[PDB]
């Protein structure tokens, strides 16, 4: 096992939380109350449609034009990556640094595999950008990323929570985790380095 | 080599200490709240009876077994801990500890540690757990070669005239004592550690 390539959303950032907090903020500006439980049920719908159900729960689905709900929708971005802006290290999703620390001092190479244009921003407001010796700039883009840890595919799992994502690792032909993949964890906590280990020499094996 | 008391610096095991008195409250029944419970940071047992109008009720035998069941209530409760209620720096910072054979110890108050350790799945990275300023010695003794971190003034102090360095986190005149002051787990690594001990280490000769 040579490498581990990281995805940002849910594996590295509580990116989730930052977009229920940013939809909270806008509701409130828009006095509606919020809460996690219409956000639970609001996972994985559109954000224009999300807009209507926030609407309709404070009898307003009337109240605004098109116009406006889009103006709605551009400012709950805009705080969203304000909030994204204002990462410290405390912000570094539980057993992420740990797990660093063990690959590094194993010498394990590390890489990124983000979609976002500002990643390297955002390690280094995490203050684990050091910790990187390959981030990928926006498949395959995991391919890539093996690519510039010189190391081949089947000898890297890739870390990621996105339905998708975990498609492009397995299609990269790689060992993919989960947070329809090779190893789930129910939360970031549970990444060890030994975990990784056994279920990755498990994973060679069956094939 | 570092030491480390366990609430506010490993982990926060506060609600856990407030669900235990608010069991005993229901149990008495006497009003109790959040707010009430920071006034009270024995003694406290008395305040919730005075305060209950209940002053009376209880025997001190009696009252003692009132409490005998707190503390199994709570042993109880932090089986709810898992790692992920270990604070931000500190998983890494422990790694870190560790890769360089800096030794790890715990002089807490905490009754439970063990368990608590355990729980957080860091117990192993341990070698010296104290059993009950003399308490951050005993587990020196488990030395002036010494870290240890507290987020209370009365920690600070303790580790003070126990004669080390002192990292304090928090915030305030309840930190003017402290060698370090980091204003979260997260700000304290094993770096910014090492640049401002051999500092403190170069002004002791």
């Amino acid at each position: 096992l040579k490498a581990v390539i990281f995805d940002l959303d849910g594996v590295i950032t509580d990116t989730a939380e930052y977009h229920f907090l940013a939809w909270k903020h806008i509701a409130e500006q828009i006095d509606i109350p919020f809460d996690r439980d219409m956000n639970e049920r609001l996972k994985g719908i559109s954000r224009e449609e999300s807009l209507e159900s926030i609407l309709i729960f404070g009898g307003a689905e009337t109240k605004y034009t098109n116009a406006e709900k889009q103006e709605l929708m551009h400012r709950k971005n805009r705080d969203y990556q304000m909030l994204i802006s204002k990462l410290t290290p405390e912000d570094l999703l539980p057993g992420i640094g740990r797990l660093l620390c063990q690959l590094k001092n194993e010498n394990i190479k590390i890489g990124l595999a983000s979609s976002s244009r500002n990643a390297p921003k955002i390690l280094r407001r995490l203050a684990i950008i050091d910790d990187f010796h390959a981030i990928v700039d926006p498949p395959d883009i995991f391919l890539t990323a093996a690519a510039m840890l010189d190391v081949s595919p089947a000898d890297c799992a890739a870390i990621e929570d996105a339905e998708a994502g975990i498609s492009a690792i397995k299609s990269a032909g790689m060992f993919a985790v989960g947070v329809g993949a090779d190893l789930v964890v129910r939360q970031t906590s549970d990444l060890t380095l030994e975990l990784l280990h056994e279920e990755w020499e498990q994973y060679r094996i069956r094939e």
